């Protein structure tokens, strides 16, 4: 029981660091988003012509 | 929402340059009328010739 708990606890941070790598790289990708939401929002624009749309 | 409203507020100060640059060029024209008005008050006359309505 002790050495298997030993071993338990060398998992559980395995796990934990899966999960934080994976929730780091979803911060970055919402960053994103938000700044082609601005993009959407600037394209609403009764002064912009095509060139500015491109 | 604070991002958007950033810019919503940009979209609305373009309106207004559009809105404030037309409003702007019909003054002139309204000068015009007037002119044209004066002149076609003295058209009428009694002492103008051909040459003075040309």
């Amino acid at each position: 029981q002790v050495r298997g708990l030993e071993v338990g606890m060398r998992n559980a941070n395995d796990a934990i660091s899966i999960a934080q790598i994976a929730e780091g790289a979803m911060q970055e990708q919402t960053n994103m988003l938000q700044r082609m939401r601005d993009l959407t929002v600037q394209s609403e624009n009764g002064a912009n012509s095509s060139a500015d749309l491109s």
